[PDB]
Protein backbone atom coordinates (compact mmCIF):
# COMPACT_ATOMS: atom_id res chain seq x y z
CA UNK A 1 0.00 0.00 0.00
CA UNK A 2 3.34 1.70 -0.09
CA UNK A 3 1.52 3.78 3.49
CA UNK A 4 3.57 5.80 5.93
CA UNK A 5 4.06 8.92 7.93
CA UNK A 6 5.48 11.73 6.15
CA UNK A 7 9.81 11.41 5.97
CA UNK A 8 9.13 7.23 6.17
CA UNK A 9 9.46 4.76 3.94
CA UNK A 10 7.64 1.63 3.48
CA UNK A 11 8.56 -1.58 3.56
CA UNK A 12 6.04 -4.91 3.99
CA UNK A 13 4.26 -3.60 6.66
CA UNK A 14 6.64 -1.58 8.37
CA UNK A 15 7.87 2.24 7.85
CA UNK A 16 11.76 3.34 8.10
CA UNK A 17 13.07 6.54 8.85
CA UNK A 18 16.86 6.62 7.64
CA UNK A 19 18.03 9.59 10.31
CA UNK A 20 21.21 11.49 9.85
CA UNK A 21 23.35 13.27 12.24
CA UNK A 22 26.09 12.01 14.23
CA UNK A 23 24.44 10.46 17.79
CA UNK A 24 25.15 8.34 19.68
CA UNK A 25 23.30 4.52 20.31
CA UNK A 26 21.06 6.02 23.34
CA UNK A 27 20.79 9.48 21.17
CA UNK A 28 19.69 7.48 18.45
CA UNK A 29 17.34 5.44 20.28
CA UNK A 30 15.68 8.19 21.25
CA UNK A 31 15.50 10.26 18.37
CA UNK A 32 13.76 7.11 17.21
CA UNK A 33 11.32 7.42 20.18
CA UNK A 34 11.00 11.17 19.22
CA UNK A 35 9.44 10.36 15.87
CA UNK A 36 7.28 7.63 17.30
CA UNK A 37 9.24 5.03 16.38
CA UNK A 38 11.96 2.57 17.54
CA UNK A 39 15.72 2.10 16.22
CA UNK A 40 15.24 -0.86 13.23
CA UNK A 41 14.69 -4.59 13.91
CA UNK A 42 16.00 -6.71 11.40
CA UNK A 43 14.05 -10.34 10.71
CA UNK A 44 14.29 -11.30 7.23
CA UNK A 45 16.59 -11.70 4.57
CA UNK A 46 14.10 -9.49 2.29
CA UNK A 47 14.22 -6.55 5.25
CA UNK A 48 17.88 -6.90 5.25
CA UNK A 49 18.44 -6.36 1.56
CA UNK A 50 15.98 -3.16 1.84
CA UNK A 51 17.92 -1.79 4.53
CA UNK A 52 21.78 -2.84 3.26
CA UNK A 53 20.63 -0.89 -0.33
CA UNK A 54 20.02 2.21 1.22
CA UNK A 55 22.12 1.91 4.72
CA UNK A 56 24.81 5.07 4.84
CA UNK A 57 28.06 4.56 3.85
CA UNK A 58 29.67 5.68 7.27
CA UNK A 59 27.72 3.50 9.31
CA UNK A 60 24.43 3.70 11.04
CA UNK A 61 22.69 2.52 14.23
CA UNK A 62 20.48 -0.56 14.58
CA UNK A 63 17.89 -1.32 17.17
CA UNK A 64 19.83 -4.45 18.36
CA UNK A 65 22.01 -4.06 21.77
CA UNK A 66 23.68 -6.75 24.35
CA UNK A 67 23.63 -4.15 26.84
CA UNK A 68 21.67 -5.84 29.40
CA UNK A 69 23.24 -9.49 29.43
CA UNK A 70 26.61 -9.06 27.82
CA UNK A 71 26.00 -11.89 24.71
CA UNK A 72 22.04 -12.04 24.92
CA UNK A 73 21.13 -9.75 21.97
CA UNK A 74 17.75 -8.62 22.17
CA UNK A 75 15.85 -6.27 19.15
CA UNK A 76 14.04 -2.94 20.26
CA UNK A 77 11.03 -4.86 18.94
CA UNK A 78 10.89 -7.89 21.45
CA UNK A 79 10.82 -10.66 18.94
CA UNK A 80 13.14 -13.57 18.24
CA UNK A 81 16.75 -13.61 16.96
CA UNK A 82 15.76 -14.65 13.97
CA UNK A 83 17.97 -13.51 11.37
CA UNK A 84 21.27 -12.47 11.39
CA UNK A 85 23.74 -10.19 8.90
CA UNK A 86 26.78 -10.29 11.13
CA UNK A 87 30.01 -8.97 9.55
CA UNK A 88 32.11 -12.19 9.82
CA UNK A 89 33.86 -11.90 13.29
CA UNK A 90 31.34 -10.29 15.00
CA UNK A 91 30.21 -9.82 17.45
CA UNK A 92 33.49 -9.85 19.11
CA UNK A 93 32.53 -7.21 22.05
CA UNK A 94 36.31 -5.38 21.05
CA UNK A 95 38.01 -2.93 23.35
CA UNK A 96 36.17 -1.80 26.85
CA UNK A 97 32.91 -3.69 25.72
CA UNK A 98 30.76 -3.28 22.60
CA UNK A 99 27.17 -3.33 23.56
CA UNK A 100 25.23 -1.73 20.73
CA UNK A 101 24.76 -2.75 17.38
CA UNK A 102 25.35 -1.00 13.88
CA UNK A 103 25.22 -1.86 10.21
CA UNK A 104 28.52 -0.94 8.48
CA UNK A 105 28.55 0.63 4.90
CA UNK A 106 27.82 -2.82 3.58
CA UNK A 107 24.65 -3.49 5.62
CA UNK A 108 27.13 -6.31 7.71
CA UNK A 109 26.36 -5.49 11.25
CA UNK A 110 29.02 -4.85 14.05
CA UNK A 111 29.18 -4.36 17.88
CA UNK A 112 30.45 -1.20 18.43
CA UNK A 113 30.82 0.98 21.68
CA UNK A 114 27.78 2.33 22.37
CA UNK A 115 29.08 5.61 23.21
CA UNK A 116 30.41 6.07 19.57
CA UNK A 117 29.47 9.00 16.98
CA UNK A 118 27.49 7.43 13.50
CA UNK A 119 26.40 9.72 11.43
CA UNK A 120 23.25 7.35 10.56
CA UNK A 121 20.47 5.35 12.60
CA UNK A 122 17.11 3.65 11.62
CA UNK A 123 14.31 3.39 12.77
CA UNK A 124 11.27 1.59 12.23
CA UNK A 125 7.43 1.51 12.85
CA UNK A 126 4.51 -0.67 12.32
CA UNK A 127 2.75 0.19 8.90
CA UNK A 128 -0.70 0.68 9.32
CA UNK A 129 -1.48 -1.46 5.62
C1 LIG B 1 35.62 -2.38 10.42
C2 LIG B 1 34.59 -1.88 11.40
O1 LIG B 1 33.71 -2.61 11.84
N1 LIG B 1 34.69 -0.59 11.74
C3 LIG B 1 33.78 0.05 12.68
C4 LIG B 1 34.32 0.01 14.10
O2 LIG B 1 34.51 -1.36 14.44
C5 LIG B 1 35.48 -1.53 15.43
C6 LIG B 1 35.13 -2.88 16.05
O3 LIG B 1 33.82 -2.91 16.58
C7 LIG B 1 35.23 -3.96 15.00
O4 LIG B 1 34.89 -5.20 15.59
C8 LIG B 1 36.66 -4.01 14.46
C9 LIG B 1 36.84 -5.05 13.37
O5 LIG B 1 38.21 -5.06 12.96
O6 LIG B 1 36.98 -2.71 13.89
C10 LIG B 1 36.87 -1.61 14.78
O7 LIG B 1 37.79 -1.69 15.82
O8 LIG B 1 33.40 0.59 14.98
C11 LIG B 1 33.21 1.99 14.72
C12 LIG B 1 32.28 2.50 15.80
O9 LIG B 1 32.89 2.48 17.08
C13 LIG B 1 32.65 2.19 13.32
O10 LIG B 1 32.61 3.58 13.04
C14 LIG B 1 33.51 1.49 12.27
O11 LIG B 1 32.84 1.51 11.02
CA1 LIG C 1 28.69 -6.89 24.07
CA1 LIG D 1 32.82 -5.17 16.98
Amino acid sequence: CNTCPEAWIYFQKKCYYFGEGAKKWIQARYACENLHGRLVSIHSPEEQDFLTKRANWRGSWIGLRDLDIEGEFIWMDNQPLDYSNWQPGEPNDAGQGENCVMMLGSGKWNDAFCGSELHGWVCDRLATC
